[PDB]
């Protein structure tokens, strides 16, 4: 295990153990983006695995860059599990948090709100005076998403929170790095990050995030996060702003059961088509040659053919 500051690539992701005087930290690296840790009265620890870059270009120019993860974090003291990271030419720290320990980041007063990735997250900018950091010490902007309830999984939008710290007038130099981490503050704990994957650079668009209707349409976590609809007119929908006049659709699905479940599809009110699931095993159905035109459209997927048998589960839909 690492047990002092160390900075390495291992298995494509750029790790680092840091902590400054005081106690001590345990890291094991395992694959991928994982690792665990440990901690016991420490004043500052960060244990994280991710990417860091060489300084030279905008988060616009890298790519788009989206986390998913999942961890067990059990802080005892004040902690952070959080996405985090510094851009250079403006020197900038920033976090997006989605757990913490005793207390909940960064104090002051916001300067704004995110709903992304199914949360909300509140954001928020300090000077920092006088610092130790990457550069040494200096003076620096840092800024925050910091999500109004906790989590310890999930897909975190990174270049989400980007822009919408932009949009509020909090400028972002040249990426140095992004990184899924741990952090104690005058604390112990351990944590183990069970699944870490950065991903850099068809729309899918996830059943739970559509807008719900019908009598009964609800979230789901198994065999998928998605949404069921159980009875006659259950629904969701969204629209979605088509450029050419013919698409593909592929729906991720089950029904509950071993019944078939079967679930329609409307485009701009009228019917399109519909898809089937046979079993409760996970598939992706697909509708292909689909003449709907252009323009801002509203997409429904509708339960027509319930009869209290089975109940149909969806996952995502895929247009191309
Ligand atoms: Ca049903
Ligand atoms: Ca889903």
């Amino acid at each position: 295990a690492i047990t002092s500051n160390e900075i390495g690539t291992h298995d494509g992701y750029d790790y680092e153990f840091w902590k400054d005087s005081g106690g001590s930290g345990s890291m094991t690296l395992n694959s991928g983006g994982t690792f665990s840790a440990q901690w016991s009265n420490v004043n500052n620890i960060l244990f994280r695995k991710g990417k860091k870059f060489d300084e030279t270009q905008t988060h616009q120019q890298i790519g788009n860059m989206s986390i998913n993860y999942g961890a067990t974090y059990n802080p005892n003291g004040n902690s952070y599990l959080t996405v985090y990271g510094w851009t250079v030419d403006p020197l900038v720290e920033f976090y997006i948090v989605d757990s913490w320990g005793t207390w909940r980041p960064p104090g002051g007063t916001p300067k704004g709100t995110i709903n992304v990735d199914g949360g909300t997250y509140q954001i928020y900018e300090t000077t920092r005076y006088n610092q130790p950091s990457i550069k040494g010490t200096a003076t620096f902007q840092q800024y925050w998403s910091v999500r109004t309830s906790k989590r310890t999984s999930g897909t975190i939008s990174v270049s989400e929170h980007f822009r919408a710290w932009e949009s509020l007038g909090m400028n972002m130099g040249n990426m140095y790095e992004v990184a899924l981490t741990v952090e104690g503050y005058q604390s112990s704990g351990s944590a183990n990050v069970y699944s870490n994957t950065l991903t850099i650079g068809a729309t899918r668009v996830e059943a739970e995030s559509m807008t719900k209707g019908g009598p009964y349409t609800s979230n789901i976590t198994s065999p998928f996060n998605g949404v069921a609809l159980y009875a006659n007119g259950d629904n969701v929908s969204f629209n979605h702003s088509f450029t050419k006049a013919n698409s593909s659709f592929s729906l991720r699905g089950a029904s509950n059961n071993s019944n078939m479940a079967r679930v329609d599809l409307r485009i701009g009110g009228q019917n399109r088509g519909t898809f089937y699931f046979g079993d409760q095993y996970p598939a992706v159905y697909t509708i292909n040659n689909i003449n709907h035109g252009i323009g801002n459209q509203l997409v429904e997927l509708i339960v027509t053919a319930d009869d209290g048998t089975w109940d149909a589960y969806l996952d995502y839909l895929e247009i191309r």
